[PDB]
């Protein structure tokens, strides 16, 4: 029942054009902003939280320090047509195209190459 | 009550689904050998799926392994959960300490981070 007790931290060399860009196109808000740290929440569900960090910062044992990849968010929707076409019309990279599976699904990805996998269970 | 998870891409999906049934109260809601959801049993609302991060049906731009990554979970014991995993083998990257809110840091075969707090 804390909204904050579950949740993904991608480290990045751009915080800010990151954070950015999940509050202009994934419904996220921030609850904190630093240069160095961001905690984005979404607005319509609290249990839905991604932190951003820059991946040199001197706090992360040495040894996880780097830069995000081989990573995919997952987001369930109910109309993924429609947020292929708002997420299209702004220039997100389509990575791959609106079909049917149980999901009906299409990805894109942020500036760092994190993959955002937009689903219907169907 | 999987609205919203991340999906790990790895080399090793059976060894990565082992670790975390093995050490974080994971069990699996379906699987396939190239893919593995798990669920907290005691938290359905956590969810983490691994993925053969060089399968076809990944966009080819997207295939990797996964790097630059936390995973942190809130938990009422830190001291508990570091001595259950210490004495497992788990790697420690970052000792039991309180921030300026109690927590310490161990990680995946991956290299995952994974930060286990305890909350003001």
């Amino acid at each position: 029942m804390r909204s904050t007790s579950y949740y993904p931290v991608i480290m990045t060399s751009d915080v800010a054009a990151t954070a950015a860009f999940y509050c202009q196109h994934f419904g996220f808000r921030p609850l904190f902003e630093a240069d160095w740290y961001v905690h984005l929440q979404s607005a319509e569900d609290p249990a839905v939280n991604l932190a951003i960090l820059d991946g040199q910062h001197s706090t992360i044992p040495a040894a996880g320090r780097g830069q995000v990849s081989g990573l995919i968010l997952n987001f369930e929707v109910d109309d993924p047509d429609r947020e292929y076409a708002r997420l299209q019309q702004a220039g997100l990279p389509i990575l791959l195209t609106l079909r049917d599976e149980g999901q009906r699904h299409f990805i894109t990805a942020d500036p760092n190459g994190v993959l955002i996998d937009i689903i219907k269970p169907i």
